[PDB]
């Protein structure tokens, strides 16, 4: 018995998680629409490589982590993307982003990854020191380019 | 016809592990061809993965790679540019070119919402290559690495 845990999110938990998916999308400039980033979030959670854990405290989901298989042809060997980390404010400064990204080192480590790769806003000062504190490196060497479609 | 930019398949594998074999090479890590074709097979087998592949006059002359990517953000797909290698005989002649022309096309086909890619700052060639095809420097986002191995 427990009364917090950070687990593996589950088709039951879709309906929960996409209120948090959406006020992710939010802080990245998005309007919100529950409808949409629920139906989005199902697609990513039947993604055969993309793993979700969450962080429940008290049976509420407080946040989560969004993990996707990468692969290095460099190493011939795979990888984790953290693609997406969010906490709702009402239990932010509590550790769940801490929990949640330890957590995914471990399964990280237990898949035999050769790293957690990720990418943030440069204005994103907060993730910066929540990412350094977890010991995840900046990377100096790469430049990221966009070829805009739509 | 006499050359083509196409899908890769099964049959050119063999062919193909060799120049994915240089394309690490020309990345740091040792020549490998077991090594190199069996992570091939494997990324070929990716259902998300694809490949393609120019050929001239029945010999595989470079390839890109590519995935596909899910924007959170925009609640939509798009295609990360992930490996692209044009063996150096066969370099300044439009090879990379024609292949980033044809992963354009099929993104477009594909409804994405861009192609995106990450290679090195000190690449010179790479960024006159990517910048040719209308690709835009992106320094607005940081990455980060948690070293595992
Ligand atoms: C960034 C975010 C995930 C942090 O979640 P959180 O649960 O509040 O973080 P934690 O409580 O685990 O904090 C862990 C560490 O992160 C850093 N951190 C977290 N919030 C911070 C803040 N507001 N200012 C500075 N550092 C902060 C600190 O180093 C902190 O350690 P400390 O509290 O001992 O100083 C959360 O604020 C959020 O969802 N932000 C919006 C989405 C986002 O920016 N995601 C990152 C890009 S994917
Ligand atoms: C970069 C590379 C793929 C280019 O392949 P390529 O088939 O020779 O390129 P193209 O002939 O299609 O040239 C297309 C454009 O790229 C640029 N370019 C290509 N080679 C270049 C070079 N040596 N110097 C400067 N610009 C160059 C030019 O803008 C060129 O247009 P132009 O020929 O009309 O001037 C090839 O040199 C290579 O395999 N390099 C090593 C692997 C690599 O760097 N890949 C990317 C790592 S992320
Ligand atoms: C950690 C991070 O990548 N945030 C941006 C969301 C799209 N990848
Ligand atoms: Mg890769
Ligand atoms: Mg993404």
């Amino acid at each position: 018995h427990h009364h917090m845990i950070v687990r593996r999110a589950t088709y039951e938990d879709l309906s929960q998680l996409a209120v948090l998916f959406d006020e992710y999308r939010q802080f990245y400039g998005a309007s919100s629409n529950l409808e949409e980033s629920h139906h989005f979030l199902k697609q990513r959670f039947e993604n055969k490589e993309s793993v979700f854990f969450i962080h429940i405290k008290d049976e509420k989901i407080t946040g989560f982590v969004l993990l996707y298989l990468g692969f290095s042809s460099v190493a011939c060997s795979t990888y984790y993307i953290l693609d997406d980390v969010y906490v709702t404010p009402l239990f932010r400064r509590q550790g769940s982003a801490k929990q949640l990204i330890d957590t995914a080192i471990l399964f990280a480590k237990q898949e035999n990854a050769l790293r957690i790769s990720l990418e943030t806003q440069s204005n994103n000062h907060e993730s910066h020191r929540l990412f350094e504190k977890m010991g995840f490196i900046r990377d100096s060497e790469f430049q990221t380019f966009h070829c805009f479609l739509k």
